[PDB]
């Protein structure tokens, strides 16, 4: 459609978490939407990145296993949450808890894919809390875009919160 | 304060996944004006029974004195609170209730309504801290559509709330 994509651009602007949309009917898998808390999180500008692949937040090859899961989830049209080593436009390193969620299309061939980025080590004291809170918030945005139904939202919010914290517990566990 | 917002407060309440209530602050009795199905399902009531009543009906009297004082303070000041209350369902079954209060409408120290969101504790067979924080983050996004919070402070209030909620279950866990 086209009414839907416009509602998506709306949610993206007024959103309090980082949000990226990429087109899946294009082989490079390009960004068609990056939102202000994302641009401000990475340092880039909506024009110097829109049309490319969010791979650019990576240097070299630091995320072999995580990139494998990503490529499989994109192929399958499945949600994924995964920690990546990223780098801002000023090449300062940060860990990115990435949330992936298929948008539009058919269940095995979505039109777009949504990514939500949760920077680690920003918070006051609890990284589990901050990540779950991110997850909980993101669940609400996803419901707005109309990817999730208005019933499956009380479990989905807690699943995502559990998964996000379970991942944070792993991230810290690497001593 | 104004309207157009009240049609979308209803819109939010009806489809939301968290327990949500709204209390009219222009009356000193402070009655429920909206209770959504997750709140109804959690407490064992139907909607037509509780509209018009003050939410203290979920209590057993003389129990949450410290909490109730903080709640009265929040309501008077017109600012937010998060507390834990001993509550009971319509069949007298006890549950613990992490309650999020948030001012809506009006002027700074005289809101038109207060919103409540109830998180039942101990029903998460995994991580209570993460479950409570997931709720807070989801509530924060919910409060952003009703117009109270929006833009930059919609991001900071979410991360604040997620932090506060976890700290509360951490305390809750401490005292047994
Ligand atoms: C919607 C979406 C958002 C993404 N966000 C990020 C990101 O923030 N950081 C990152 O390193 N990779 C991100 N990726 C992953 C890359 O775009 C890429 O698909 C991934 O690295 C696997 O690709 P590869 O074939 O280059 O190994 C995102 C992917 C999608 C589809
Ligand atoms: C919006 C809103 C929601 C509330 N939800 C609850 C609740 O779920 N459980 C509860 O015990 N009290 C709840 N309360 C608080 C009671 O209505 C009352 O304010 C509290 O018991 C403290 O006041 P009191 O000492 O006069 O009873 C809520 C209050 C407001 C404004």
């Amino acid at each position: 459609d086209q009414k839907q994509f416009e509602k998506i651009r709306a949610v993206f602007d007024r959103s309090g978490v980082a949000l990226t949309l990429v087109d899946m009917s294009l082989p490079e898998q390009p960004l068609v939407l990056a939102n202000p808390p994302f641009l401000r999180m990475t340092g880039y500008t909506e024009g110097q990145i829109l049309g490319f692949n969010c791979r650019f937040l990576q240097r070299g090859d630091e995320n072999a296993q995580a990139r494998a899961d990503i490529r499989d989830a994109l192929k399958l049209g499945r949600e994924l949450q995964v920690v990546l080593r990223n780098y801002r436009a000023n090449d300062e390193p940060f860990d990115n808890l990435l949330f992936l969620h298929p948008v539009g299309g058919r269940p095995d061939a979505p039109d777009y894919f949504l990514g939500s980025q949760f920077e680690l080590g920003r918070s006051g004291n609890s990284e589990e809390a901050a990540a779950a809170g991110h997850a909980g918030y993101l669940t609400g945005e996803l419901a707005r875009i109309g990817t999730v139904a208005a019933r499956l939202e009380m479990d989905s919010r807690r699943h995502l919160a559990q998964a996000a914290a379970a991942l944070v517990r792993a991230w810290e566990r690497r001593g």
